[PDB]
């Protein structure tokens, strides 16, 4: 049934003392209405809402000392944290909004989105259309808010519903609010996980399209059903079909890359544009704006680069139009990236919130592609992404390197990439296909050791994350094809993260019903060893 004690007595709900039933709460500005009502192992709070809720709290409680947080988009930890000994993190400026999406909190108080964990006990958000739904830990009280950004409602629009699990099994807990969620969004959750190839962690901005038909020719000779170009080709950020260096045309690279017996893959960054990108400087309106200027949405390449309006018809006319002529040239594959910034706070055309608009963006995008294109979501918003995206990226980007001297901050680092992978494993085959980032297993250009490659891969295919490549293919030799045919393996499971709530960076990881049986990797990211059971 469903948790009852002294615990839940202390909570309160929009401000009430905590008990099942039906409630209404005018205040001068806003009125929700609100159930609070039993589900399996828990309680369900759902309503609806007009006026200008503005920052509205949901739910108050004591924080517990140990808690699981997690930032709202892809390369952000999902981590164990001591809520009492919290410190604010310095907020970088080139990159703030991919630490918050409301940065204010974050400067003061430990900040969560979505959902948060302690041993036994889940809160948890099934939603992201309107609001942004975020925990905070304020003078040791766990406070539940929905942000609106300052919109007003003239008429009710529904609450994004909160759910309070308990049960020991924590594990299990964060299962079952994933298929909450699934069922809240109609998430997609592909029959087929496509294998492939990427550019990036070995050719970088460096990627020249030599490169590639060398790769091209070799990847016959590899499992890899989609051959995806990274960031290289493109002239500028926003200015996606015109390339740069000896890359053909987009149209051209797609033609080459399907006569080659490939799906063929691209990276766009589709809700952002450059300072110095033609879209923008024909295009100065099309942005998200503070105090009537463009809005810098964040820093990368050495350039200021700006958010997409996505509240504007223009703009998803320009989207759609994008994404529709990637199709008509074969692309089947969308990798689209640093989508944080269509969500970013700010000014735009019509008075919607940064989620309402960012939904607007990746619909498009859908209805673009079509329904049998996969869309992989990086750099994104989590929760707002279910139901639209195939799969998605749900840790920092890897590297050739384990990370030894990389701290926990979302720079690229294999070990902070394969944590998340494991610390967010219950979102797969529930939310999309979990990414976990790409496997480097060539055996020159590269320091990562034999014992690094196997622990990074196998821990993916125990998980049943889709598996992608990123080498230059020349460089990978016996060990590197043994370890992906291994991988691949291990694939097609129900994965459990036994000990979600550790902090020693050592995991137990259990599969059932995979091609090779029922597995387990027990793994620790500190020494870089694994124990890995088969049959
Ligand atoms: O230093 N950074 O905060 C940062 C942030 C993101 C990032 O990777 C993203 C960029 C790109 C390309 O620009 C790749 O597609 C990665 O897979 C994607 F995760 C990288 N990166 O792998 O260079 C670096
Ligand atoms: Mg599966």
């Amino acid at each position: 049934l469903v948790p009852r004690g002294s615990h839940m007595a202390s909570m309160e709900i929009f401000g009430k003392t905590f008990r099942e039933g039906r409630f209404v709460l005018k205040e001068k500005n806003f009125t929700v209405e609100f159930a609070v009502e039993k589900i399996h192992l828990g309680w369900k709070i759902s309503g609806r809402v007009k006026g200008s809720p503005g920052r509205l709290e949901v739910l108050r409680t004591k924080a517990p000392e140990k808690v699981l947080v997690n930032n709202w988009q892809s390369w952000g930890p999902c981590r164990v944290v001591d809520a009492f000994s919290f410190k604010p993190p310095e907020i970088d400026p080139n990159w703030r909004y991919t630490a918050s999406v409301v940065p204010d909190v974050l400067e003061r108080n430990l900040q969560s989105d979505y959902f948060v964990a302690e041993e036994g006990k889940v809160y948890g958000f099934l939603s992201s259309k309107i609001a942004h739904p975020f925990f905070a830990v304020e003078d040791g009280e766990l406070v539940a808010y929905l942000e609106y950004f300052d919109v007003e409602f003239d008429d009710f629009v529904p609450l994004e519903p909160l759910v309070v699990l308990e049960d020991p099994n924590t594990p299990l807990l964060l299962e079952k609010y994933a298929e909450l969620v699934g069922m809240e969004n109609n998430a997609r959750v592909p029959k087929h996980t496509p294998t492939g190839w990427c550019s990036w962690y070995h050719y970088f901005l460096d990627l020249t399209w030599e490169e590639t038909l060398k790769n091209l020719k070799l990847a016959k000779n590899f499992p890899f059903e989609v051959f995806q170009i990274d960031d290289a080709y493109e002239k500028d950020i926003g200015d996606w079909l015109v390339t740069r260096g000896d890359f053909p045309s987009v149209e051209e690279m797609a033609k080459v890359i399907a006569e080659n017996g490939f799906i063929p893959g691209i990276w766009t960054a589709p809700f952002s544009v450059s300072e110095t990108s033609d879209v923008f400087n024909e295009h100065p309106d099309w942005v998200v704006k503070e105090n009537g200027e463009p809005k810098m949405a964040y820093r990368n390449w050495n350039k200021k680069i700006y958010a997409l309006d996505l509240s504007k018809d223009e703009v998803l006319n320009w989207l759609f139009d994008l994404f529709s002529s990637l199709r008509k040239m074969g692309y089947r594959y969308f990798k689209i990236d640093f989508l944080f910034a269509g969500a970013v706070p700010g000014e735009r055309k019509k008075n919607i919130t940064p989620i309402q608009a960012f939904r607007k963006g990746i619909e498009t995008i859908r209805k673009a592609v079509g329904e049998d294109s996969f869309i992989l979501g990086c750099g994104s918003p989590l929760l707002p992404a279910v139901g639209c995206v195939d799969g998605m990226r749900i840790g920092p980007a890897t590297a050739p390197f384990w990370g030894e001297h990389i701290e926990d901050n979302g720079a690229p680092a294999a070990r902070w990439a394969l944590r998340n992978a494991i610390t967010r494993y219950f979102m797969h085959d529930r939310f999309w296909l979990n990414d976990p980032d790409c496997l480097i297993l060539r055996e020159e250009k590269t320091d990562l050791t034999q014992k690094e490659k196997e622990l990074y891969s196998y821990t993916c295919g125990v998980l049943d994350n889709m598996i992608i490549e990123s080498d230059d293919l020349s460089l990978v030799r016996d060990h590197g094809k043994k370890v992906l045919k291994e991988t691949l393996e291990l694939l097609g499971g129900r994965p459990r993260v036994q000990n979600i709530m550790s902090e020693d960076l050592r995991y137990e990881i259990v599969s059932s019903g995979t091609l090779s049986g029922n597995v387990k990797i027990v793994v620790d990211l500190n020494s870089r060893e694994y124990h890995l059971e088969k049959e």
